[PDB]
């Protein structure tokens, strides 16, 4: 199955590394737990933002152009990206917006972190039919000495 994992600021705004200001080690732990030993698919801009492969995961990068880094696997279409994951229980799609838009209709699960942070940005997580999705887990945390903002983890499954 295909899953999307994303961090959503106020108004479901999404973005890249330098554009997302919070410091949420708890969310990084959540992301790691939920993606480790699974293939991760990302767009080229997300790849450039991260700057180095995510360890212990197959990193698959979408780009219309030839690859430019042998440390990751490069593909030129959504269907090629999925095929490059092989036969695994769960494929993790880690954005960005253009990639989320394409994979959402194919996805069975969403892993969302709803962060109580107001950020500059025009880009939002794709609109999806709320009635298409059942919330199966959520867990709220206030900010603390390590985490700059309050945040809520949520898993939704397609119903
Ligand atoms: N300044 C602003 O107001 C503003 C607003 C919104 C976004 N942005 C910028 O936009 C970028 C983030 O956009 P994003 O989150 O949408 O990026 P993303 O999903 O991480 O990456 C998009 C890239 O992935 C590749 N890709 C996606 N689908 C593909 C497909 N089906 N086949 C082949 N390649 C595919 C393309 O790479 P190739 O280009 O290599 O073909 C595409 O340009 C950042 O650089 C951000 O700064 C800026
Ligand atoms: N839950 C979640 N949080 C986020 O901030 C993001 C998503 N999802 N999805 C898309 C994008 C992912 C950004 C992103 C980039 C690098 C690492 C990373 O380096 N993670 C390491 C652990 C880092 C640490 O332990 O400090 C990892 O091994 O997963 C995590 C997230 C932003």
């Amino acid at each position: 199955m295909i899953s999307l994992i994303a961090a959503l600021a106020v108004d479901r705004v999404i973005g890249m590394e330098n554009a997302m200001p919070w410091n949420l080690p708890a969310d990084f732990a959540w992301f790691k737990r939920n993606t480790l030993n699974k293939p991760v698919i990302m767009g080229r801009h997300t790849w450039e933002s991260i700057g180095r492969p995510l360890p212990g995961r197959k990193n698959i990068i979408l780009s219309s152009q030839p690859g430019t880094d042998d440390r990751v696997t490069w593909v030129k279409s959504v269907d090629e990206a999925i095929a490059a994951c092989g036969d695994v229980p769960e494929i993790m799609v880690i954005g960005g917006g253009r990639v989320y838009e394409q994979f959402l209709p194919k996805a069975q699960k969403l892993y969302l972190t709803h962060i109580d942070a107001e950020v500059e940005g025009d880009t939002h997580f794709p609109d999806y039919e709320p009635d298409d999705w059942e919330s199966v887990f959520s867990e709220f945390h206030d900010a603390d000495a390590q985490n700059s903002h309050s945040y809520c983890f949520e898993i939704l499954e397609r119903r």
